């Protein structure tokens, strides 16, 4: 009903495991369809083969920049940027999937998965999904980041698509 998409994670080419996400298209339809379409790659571009560029242990894992691979690019299926759709949902705990941005109404393709309750981001970042299976794989990824976010290993989305 709400779609499910998966990411298969690899650490330096080696398989790590699969993370599945429920996307709240019932509450944030425009933001969720952008993530759904970038996971299937159906508009011609998307997340497959991209990497997690910033992982801060105890806080979140961030990725989605498939053009510069470092936090400075990415694009949405609606254009360079699109607006903050709403702020109904909050950052209630580990597993929350939320949009990274550069200020009001600058959403592109970058996202982050929280591994803690990060209530100070409420109302600044749009929440649109949550980890359904594989939270333990997110915890395992978390172990390759650091306080400044830089990763000790290359974490990539080796494959991705829609399950439901």
């Amino acid at each position: 009903v709400n779609p499910t998409v998966f990411f298969d994670i690899a650490v330096d080419g080696e398989p790590l495991g699969r993370v599945s996400f429920e996307l709240f298209a019932d509450k944030v339809p425009k933001t969720a369809e952008n993530f759904r379409a970038l996971s299937t790659g159906e508009k011609g571009f998307g997340y497959k083969g991209s990497c997690f560029h910033r992982i801060i242990p105890g806080f979140m894992c961030q990725g989605g920049d498939f053009t510069r691979h470092n936090g400075t690019g990415g694009k949405s299926i609606y254009g360079e940027k699109f607006e903050d759709e709403n702020f109904i949902l909050k950052h209630t705990g580990p597993g929350i999937l939320s949009m990274a941005n550069a200020g009001p109404n600058t959403n592109g393709s970058q996202f982050f998965i929280c591994t803690a309750k990060t209530e100070w981001l409420d109302g600044k970042h749009v929440v649109f999904g949550k980890v359904k299976e594989g939270m333990n794989i997110v915890e395992a990824m978390e172990r390759f980041g650091s306080r400044n976010g830089k990763t000790s290993k290359k974490i990539t989305i080796a494959d991705c698509g829609q399950l439901e």
